[PDB]
């Protein structure tokens, strides 16, 4: 049974946002590029203090009165080996192969700190910035929530699907099940939908360029509309006929494949450089870290932090509860100090590995003038430029297959987990473990695709960026509210 | 009853120092600018190691065997809210509005690290340096003494007026009440007198420029002599007729006003920039902090640390016992870890707030070419240039009133507290709580004014700088001696 | 009685390595300069991660479950005053006067970070780099082994001469006394021999230039062959006739002399600058430290870290067990936290003192154009250039004596301790405290001299550098293996 309380509002709005946008894709990019410019240039610092304060809680968790506190109070389900590996595995997606490949070009073209284009000082700081946006520092700002939920799930033995179920000890039962609790759940879902809808906007064009390389078929917006539909079908069949087995295997193979391609690119993409460059960019990270963390550039108005630093932070703000729930669900029976520790390590190892192998590889192709990225981007768009970095490797076809398969099924498990995440939080609380209403699952998977297409239809990265930054604005609060509950609540039932 | 032991010596010397100086104000500035150049350029590092070693004791206090040690051993007098606020309030003065306004111009004109004048790299480091000289780092070097006195006052239940009363457990009763104990008290008072006499040299010209703006009356040395005298009268009346009520209210209003003007300048002086710039200058601070802390420039001989970094340190060395006593008197019944913590935080919040609002505002006026600071300074002097930064705000007259009143009464409470601090430490130990000999109180307030006038008479900042750096030389030692007592003494009666 | 197990192999190889090298000193420098270029440019990072991971164990020792653990479990033999001083004294040698003098010139000529030659930014970072290569950071990476041995010697009460006697709890008794345990001991000795043979290559030319200055006799390779032989004789007489008394006195005088010459150069070599420069280079160190620690320069290919940073690390990797044994033997009855603490402090104070006095002095001579280092080096070689820095001081002859004597006997105690270190580890385990077989002691002292001569014969620093880097490759492992034993073993008999 559905919950009209949280079902109808987002479906209306997300329907409306499509309506106005799809009606005139010219005026949209005149406001898409106007909404983005506003938020980042005046509220960019808000995200950054958020990321430096949640960073404080990390040290407070590890070194506070809750450090040796054990959540759940029993033996863990997983061995540390499997447990760590499950985090290590969760770092594979479509958007990562996308960012892991091209992010270094944008750091090297128009660098931060007023450095010159393609300068050596810019190639120094190039990788080091990826290690910052995707390192132990944003992962640390997830620990407060992953501990929060693992606390609620296991210490307080409750069960939350929607975040409002956590705000009980700050606004009381009156507000929670009232209007206040629905305003946040309507927001959280809408912002979630955009965020997950953008993951498709990044995913499909990667998958289609692989297709264009292996099969020769022309990359068109009409083709992007196909694969998305085929993904809906693939998932619609998978849910209806149970098939929860096969999806898990595919998700397994995606992980084990991800290691092969990384190992591949690392092996033949100059292993000597990558190790050196990494080493050189770890020390460059640690030195400039407080500068990157508090960057706004108000005196030169370069636009770097606003472009990358705050937009990433908005991408991190969003998937907080989304991912912190996951980390909580698996960190059963552990103590909060060893959660935050094994988490940050195991995660960072996954993300650092990708950006250095893929990014350090991309740099070499720019360095050795093998490839002209600015030309490819102006002509065919971003995902083409990325695909050609993969193509500039020995055994291109086997490689492009290796990514094609990867970048494909990585989105299949993305859509399957998405429809689930929504339908559970969209319907009414049935018995836990049960599968969401088969039909409502489908509907969301289609509702996303429309957005994904539109985001592809508008063209460029700006719609993606603006969609997530927008969604990151309310979830800015929602995230703190969930933490403020734990902090308040744990002050009572833990000591 | 007076104490000729400590009364006569300083009165003689300070009388003499006026005599020689006021007799030929040309040769004075030939030695004023010669004494300054010597001390900073060869003993500048001495101050800095002092500030880095006392900084070490902070961490030793917080993380040492004295951390959870409680001084006084009872419930505190104040709630943390009031207690913190009392520190927050103590950051208002006349010299701060002076430095908070113009300090950034000197960092931006001739910057450190060999940077070019008015360069973007210089506007980056501009504010960040103020956050360093007036941040949690110099405040941390007060904690060792504030804990020392709060220890002596409350653990050892004694009562010190003069610092020599603390040196009992390192030189014994023979030296303390002998010649050694008087040499330091004669020094401590003389250096105190100069230091408090310089606070007037910074105060009056601010007050007079406000007068020149609102009333039109010409700023003259003859006018500076008036207000000072009127301040003596205002305080002479206030002490004689009790009036300890009204002074406390005025001191209250000064605080509550200080917030209004800051809030004002912050509201209409571009709140967007100030927040950004602050954020950008916090990260710039943390990154270059060990460089600023150990700066001497021996290879380029630029003269930056000597000019600002060591002169500020000398200003910090002086008011140590002066301020650490204050912090001790109020931190009653607290533990040394929570003193050092709430202190550094509450204080820094007060000082950081000022320098960023006032300094970040001043920069904008330079940036947008609204104002020409170097011209104003060459023509009318510093305090005029500062006044015009305030005048370049919407509702200038209401603003200039808001500062006029502020910058006025801030010096009234400064003179009232001064005469008290001296007369108590100048006379004999009466019953605690009693008011110092009514007449001797007046005499000191006049003895200061003569210096203040002379320091105004000599013109320029150099006499101020040289007067405090000179006073900071002996108090360099005196401060350590008081700490070495606590360290030695606490090793005995605490464990 | 000798141990043919570990006697014959190194004697064969080291004999062979002389054979091939001494047969054609032209082709040798074509491979000497080829082996060096390979290892550093591709395995340089291996050394650096080693130095950053062992650096991690330091903090793990101080803050881990072994922190308050006491090794030996009794009162220490030495008072802390003597104990610290014994570390302070151990920092005197011939190679240090060599590196302490000329190292700053190489940092100032062709600086790191792509800085320009003789730039002010290069004179800033000049000293700060010495404080890094010879500071608390490489000393911290010795603590894990010094605690390891002090653990084995005193907790496990065993006695190790050869490192293989420590690998008992990871490869079992089968491997230890088998082939595996001999492969490492053959390696450890060979690499030791080269490392100690290089200390002579640095020592003699210093001693001979002093001779050329005081006595006028021409510096020739034939003369270098003399002094070395005379050193063998001096030690051959010293061992045969007991004389363990006189050697200890000479070693005492060398220490007490070392302070005189440092104090001398510090007194008349501009004490004002040295204090300033030091202060300025401590803050420069702390700021760039993570950059220096993780430097590889893969994007500019300057060659700085490979030249200095990895070659020093290889010099540190080697003397680990050599020096960690020493520190262990004296740190009897102490707790591991107070070992690591007093060690790092007492040591660094010794090394920092030298490089700043000698290096900060050398810089001034370059700065004030008193001396032309590049000309002297091209013409007479390095040790001449160093000698002239000493000669550019007031009372040159008394100074050059002061170094001559120092730089002489410093090598006498170096050869005496060397033959002992080898012969003990070369022969069979007699009763501890006994003197090694009188004859085999001599033989090694000669075997070294041949290398030293050859290393002088090949000319330049490259043979020295290549000899130690080569020896540092296997001992890279050996060092970890000894630590992995302690870590494993202490997990059992300590908790
Ligand atoms: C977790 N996040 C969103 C910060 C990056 C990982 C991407 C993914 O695994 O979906
Ligand atoms: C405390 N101090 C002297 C470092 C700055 C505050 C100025 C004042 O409150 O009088
Ligand atoms: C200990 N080490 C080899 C790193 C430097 C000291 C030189 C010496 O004392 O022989």
């Amino acid at each position: 049974g559905i919950e009209p309380k949280v079902f109808f509002p987002p479906l209306i709005i997300v329907g409306i946002l499509c309506w106005l946008t799809v009606r005139d894709l010219d005026a949209s990019n005149e406001v898409i590029n106007a909404v983005f410019s506003y938020v980042t240039n005046v509220w960019g610092w808000a995200f950054e203090w958020y990321m430096v304060i949640m960073f404080g809680g990390w040290f407070w968790l590890v070194f506070g009165r809750y450090a040796k506190k054990r959540l759940g109070d029993e033996k863990p389900e997983f061995s540390t080996a499997s447990w760590i590996f499950m985090m290590f595995a969760s770092c594979t997606s479509a958007a990562v192969l996308f960012w892991g490949s091209i992010e270094i070009y944008y750091y090297i073209s128009s660098p931060p700190f007023g450095m010159e284009g393609y300068s050596a000082p810019a190639k120094e700081i190039g990788l080091a910035y990826s290690l910052f946006h995707w390192g132990p520092l944003p992962w640390a700002t997830y620990s407060f929530l992953s501990v929060a939920f693992a606390y609620f799930f296991f210490v307080r033995k409750m069960e939350v699907i929607r975040p409002s179920s956590t705000l009980v000890p700050l606004v009381g039962e009156k507000h929670v099940n009232g209007l206040f609790g629905t305003v946040v759940d309507n927001f959280y879902l809408v912002a979630l939908i955009l965020a997950m809808g953008t993951s498709l906007g990044l995913a499909t064009p990667l998958v289609t360029e692989c297709i264009q390389y292996l099969f020769g078929i022309p990359h068109t917006l009409q083709l992007d509309a196909i694969i998305i539909s085929c993904w809906i079908l693939l998932n619609a069949i998978c849910v209806a006929f149970g098939l929860q087995k096969g999806v898990k295997i595919a998700s397994d193979v995606e992980t084990y494949l991800s290691f092969l391609m990384l190992g591949w690119v690392f092996i033949v993409g100059g292993a000597s450089f990558i190790v050196n460059y990494f080493t050189d960019s770890v020390g460059t990270l640690l030195m400039y870290m407080p500068r990157m963390l508090f960057y706004t550039d108000p005196i030169g108005k370069g636009g770097f932090p606003q472009a990358w630093t705050v937009f990433y932070w908005a991408w991190w703000v969003i998937y907080a509860i989304q991912m912190s729930i996951f980390l909580a669900r698996i960190s059963k029976g552990r103590t909060v100090r060893e959660l935050c520790l094994g988490m940050v390590s195991g995660l960072t190892a996954g993300t650092w590995l990708i950006w250095t192998i893929l990014g350090g590889n991309t740099l070499q192709l720019i360095d050795q003038n093998i490839l002209n990225i600015p030309q490819l981007i102006d002509q065919y768009g971003v995902p083409r430029a990325i695909i050609e970095t993969w193509a500039a490797l020995p055994l291109s076809t086997a490689t492009m297959w290796g990514f094609f398969i990867l970048c494909f099924i990585a989105t299949v498990t993305l859509i399957n987990a998405c429809s689930y995440t929504l339908a559970m939080s969209t319907c009414r609380s049935m018995k836990e473990g049960a599968d969401p209403p088969l039909l409502v699952r489908i509907g969301w998977s289609v509702l996303v695709g429309i957005i994904g297409i539109i985001l592809l239809a508008l063209g460029g990265l700006k719609p993606i960026q603006t969609a997530i930054i927008a969604g990151g604005c309310p979830l800015f609060f929602v995230n703190i509210m969930v933490t403020l509950s734990f902090i308040k609540d744990a002050k009572v039932h833990w000591k």
